[PDB]
């Protein structure tokens, strides 16, 4: 993952959240460094490990109680057990994930490097930080109100159905759990965002270097295709950093959405209080969200890193020059055998596709469940 | 969008519908130009919120009324109100994507200029006029007779089961509302048959200029080569201007058909008045006739565009000619890193394969539901 | 379609049973010439709407008698005049296309006697007709003794379950549809069968030429170059020949394959007679023999038209000619760009891979009933 | 199928599995040679016949049993049925894939030795031995633990719920055939993974010999496009061998993973004994590491075959040699039009994608079947 100045803030916070353990430092000369930090590590491997005994320990004893709120029948039972497990397992894969993954964010972070090396005109420091900042906390504010939502109409619920505390303490691990999960997504939107941004650059120069001393261009081309073909290597050890992760993710929106939406519909069939309503209805904008931030970045990159190629044969039809026109060709060449698509550890690609397969599920499970109660 | 002379009275209809919120001037020398229309914007903006509200509000009036025909049980009123609402945002979405559609509307009209100008013997244009404007005829027509048969059955439907008139008038906006959106499929439809004439108009010259003075061959070669790159760079754009809003006609008429298709089958067990049976089959087959109408066009241009290839192939097979058969050798390396498809705003690509999916669908979708009745 | 003297007889079979409205006829000096027969168009136009007429009237008199023993219930009536109904929908379409296919055979049968023309040492004249004939002769008498057997155990249950041959007549008229069914059968497996002979022997003539004077070998090249590329024009023929027979072809085929599985599954679970049981069985038998013999043709043409690009890449580094080597680069460029894909009239690509799809759907629609029934 | 002495006692377990009924002699300069063995095909037909016997007589004696334990009721019998005759079909379309696949091993044994005749200085030899013999031990060691797991707790369960051993002994020829069947995963995830292996130690020689006289450069290239169109050839070799077979394993997998997870799913409903539930845990792990032993290898080859033309990229962009950099061309147009995908037989693509359509098919059968009993 990313690890920049312009955003490093980004990296502190998923250092507190157990998914970053590594500590970046300047040297000398400039050049960041990424190294494992031991300290961090251990915290977060036992913070992981102490948060999902505690929520499945508060799950055990929702279960084995004289009383139960969520847990009561054997359907809600496995419903609540399902979504549980499924945010567990998502948090479990993006720790994991952040804890082997020190050699793919050096060398992805010494790549970046060299990329923006070349981009120096196209920067916007200022630009970039604000928008990363901005959108990291409006992440966390959406989801820390979105949460006290859900506890305070969980207590309501409970309080108007009288030992309720002990209830809610026992959830909190979860609502932890889900804080950590809207980090991991920021994260992963963070560095897809940046490489789609790094791709729109190296587009841009390209069409402004030759549609508005040759030897300045001729290497001016050579150090595009060395760029492009960075960013792809970038794009793949993204890839092999977060693979797994990303995939249990989109299992979690999609069961989520689905679990969402039949709660929902079961809900306004039986006509109840339409305060849990408005609650279901902000959870499924959120986890569509959530769907969005995974989905959207990674089917930019892969669209941005796509169009270099006609612009490529544009600079071609446009070259009277025997060497660069040759350079040209070997860029094309390069182009044309290349794939910047983000895959889920090769189970399926990232990109906007993915959501008409969720919609196909999403309604068939719907189908078959929601006249089912009828 | 197409703006051209040949079509522009479907351009005025595209106006009078809520869809085409610009004005169209010839200049001095000749050069048609499109300019944001305020007065029309802002018509069409209100005229839109108006007749949603207006539609949504006497929803409400029917679900609340002491005696209603159309909402009555709960499955009846949400399959009702997903028809309604679905009608709703397709037209909202057309609305919303006329309404900031002005730049690429002129970038294609340039284009679109700059392309005809070359092909300059096959222009038909009382063909095309007398084609487009037959094809808009028919599909108001054909609309008209429908909505009229419907409010008559309807009416007499109420009439036989006293009070109808205040509904009919709650339920004219939805009415209204299909008027707009086949306003929007002829618009479409317009737009995409054009840029599949024009594609099969470059192929006719690439087969002709060659299977049937040597620099006059090289420069048609140059300008066939820009012609099919300008086409494909329209066709980006009209999927720029109209993917979501061909998504969201798309998942109307999946929608419509499944939900006709289980009226009809319901009705067709129930075995009541078959005069219902005939204008829910006339409904089938307006539904089916927008689908194609929307999937066709994009299906034939991409299919037409795919075929240049081929042709450039035998030229260069029967090229004695060094400079043009180097320029056909360019035209075929551009060709070949090239793509034509229409994409629903990147969540699917529209071609005739989406029907068989749309199958796949509506039989399963059935096969839930027509047995769970019995 | 094609239309050669190894399978003559075959086109005969064709033209007896309302597919192959034409005449073919030598001219002075070899040539075979194909012509519009007035007299069988007319023939097969009025034996295909008297046959649609004469089973659907069988239908409606099952239909409306006092004692059905195919209609019966609702949903008994359904599932007949849905399998009845597909199957008049393919022999329809069936004659339909070969109703309007003459310019599309004449250029068939031409590009394939140049194909032809150039491979004589791999004519097998005898061979090919003799599995022509056979695969029609089986065809034939294995559609026959099924029928046969239908019927009589149609007659069996009637008769143990009293006026049964007026219902048997009405029921006719279906099974000499579906003898024209299987002709249609026959003639599609010929000549998708013929296309990928045709490819094979290209393939194995340019394995043996090189594997195992350059002018000679020059123009060998040429005219292998010009061969494929008249191959797959011939594929593109078939499909606009046969692409919508083919689509209803492959719903029939899925169609009855659901319909005899759910039927044998509820008689096995009644626990009837087994004679229905065998008769259900080889029903279920002949429905997969069809689809594989729809299928497996063009996947075999498919593959066999992709696999020269290898030999051709093989050739090219075997070459230390430089015009034959030039010529060699031009058969790899022609070959790169290039499809041979039967496509049913572009909604799906035919080849193995659909039966994956069936199975897709067979399983889940089979899921879907078979347990509902307990 | 690979014959090597690095995993030479693999052979001999596919030997006495009735899966490998060849016999491998060195002859005598090196190179071992593969010959037909009639002793071992005549008794590896013979056990597979009787084998299959045993266990559909086991069967028809359980359900006709005045007391059965697995066959009862209707739907028990139909699933026991169904999994016993997806396990022996398996078996046998594997079993007749090596009695008829002698050619293609020797030519991929062949092309195999070839091949590892370039790639000297990595073999590997102690290190692949002991990784094949330690996967083959395990497999077996966990196919046998599992299956006395499960005799014992079918024996255990028909005690307490007594005449049993004559059950346990009709039913041992089904874990016998279980056993065949581990020792086909073992085959083909052996032959599989070599493949791999080799492709990756080709792009690891690829890698060293130019990121890290120009004569032998120029042979080696030429050596490595040899190698790398062998493998590409060994692959499709294993894909004849193994289609069908690989097709029927996952076929197999599929089903007994919907049956396991439904048939967990409702014991855990009814809160049954738990030892069975573990039982059931367990063989749903086995089944989801047997179709992971299938998947894994092929993707894991196709992707090293991919990935070979981005460092022939590389090196073309890093070479200042005319007639080496002319190789490396020829190299890249070669690798341009490859596939190195295991096909099953056509029908589908093995990769981890496979994985992804298992769940959209595992997910929905169980939508359908787990809630359909409440």
């Amino acid at each position: 993952m990313e690890i920049s100045e312009t955003n490093i803030g980004i990296f502190y916070v998923s250092k507190l959240l157990a998914l970053a353990p590594y500590s970046a430092k300047k040297n000398s000369k400039g050049q960041l460094e990424i190294t494992r930090s031991w300290l961090f590590s251990i915290y977060s491997v036992c913070l992981c490990l102490i948060m999902v005994f505690l929520t499945y320990r508060g799950l055990l004893f929702d279960a084995n109680s004289n009383i139960p709120v969520r847990m009561k029948s054997a359907t809600s039972k496995v419903v609540t057990a399902s979504d549980v497990s499924v945010v567990v397992l998502a948090i479990v894969t993006g720790v994991y994930c952040g804890m082997f993954g020190l050699r793919a964010t050096q060398e992805l972070n010494t790549r970046l490097d060299k990329i923006d090396s070349t981009l120096s005109p196209y920067n916007n420091v200022k630009k970039d930080r604000w928008r990363a900042y901005a959108m990291a906390t409006v992440s966390l504010i959406v989801i820390g109100i979105l949460l006290g939502l859900d506890v305070g109409t969980w207590v309501r619920m409970a309080q108007e159905m009288e030992d309720t505390e002990l209830n809610v303490q026992w959830y909190i691990p979860f609502y932890s759990l889900y804080f950590i999960l809207t980090g991991l997504h920021i994260n992963f939107a963070n560095t897809a965002y940046g490489l789609g941004r790094r791709y729109k650059r190296l587009n841009q120069m390209l069409r402004t270097s030759y549609l508005s001393a040759t030897k300045n261009k001729s290497l001016l081309i050579r150090a595009m295709a060395d760029n492009h073909e960075s960013l792809g290597k970038c794009v793949r050890l993204l890839s092999r950093f977060y693979g797994i992760a990303v995939l249990f993710i989109l299992v979690s929106c999609l069961l989520h959405l689905v679990a969402t939406a039949y709660f929902l519909f079961l809900e306004m069939l039986n006509k109840r209080d339409n305060g849990y309503v408005w609650v279901q209805m902000l959870w499924i904008i959120f986890h569509f969200l959530r769907l969005l931030m995974v989905v959207e970045p990674c089917h930019l990159a892969a669209r941005e890193a796509r169009k270099t190629i006609q612009i490529v044969c544009e600079i071609e039809r446009k070259v009277f020059e025997p060497i660069l026109v040759e350079e040209t060709k070997k860029f094309w060449q390069q182009l044309l055998v290349d794939d910047a698509e983000f895959s889920a550890s090769g189970l399926c690609r990232v990109n906007r596709t993915i959501l008409t397969s969720f919609a196909s599920a999403i309604a068939t499970y719907l189908v078959i469940l929601i006249q089912f109660q009828k």
